């Protein structure tokens, strides 16, 4: 079972909205939100939540740091 | 029929990786992105590619402009 493949998903924001919102972000190029998705990323693996992460600044590019585990 | 509701996913990264691999995953692990992480947030809509922006600091929030829009 360890042997399978399984996909993990960093996922840095899920928000809803209409499909009428978000035809006005998409006619906007930007969706707008205000702060903090950067310390509140989540780790799905195929729908199952994981645990949590932030994104950070490193070594002149990015990288993630897990807040929260499980 | 556009009042509907949907959920609308702004993904960073997928690896595909066993659940033997995972298990090397623990708390306070520090893990490196690309480069080009910023600059290639995928977008999804109830799990369907929809096209790819980028997330930038804005004043007092973040934003993810579109850089690809694939539907209409």
């Amino acid at each position: 079972y360890d042997d399978i493949n399984v996909k993990v998903d960093f996922i840095l924001l899920e928000k809803n909205m209409t499909i009428n919102e978000l035809k006005m972000y998409v006619e906007n190029e930007l969706f707008k939100f205000p702060d903090d998705i950067v310390k509140h990323v989540n780790i799905k693996v195929n729908g199952s939540l994981v645990g949590h992460g932030e994104l950070v600044s490193i070594e002149d590019g990015y990288g993630i740091e897990i807040s929260s585990w499980m």
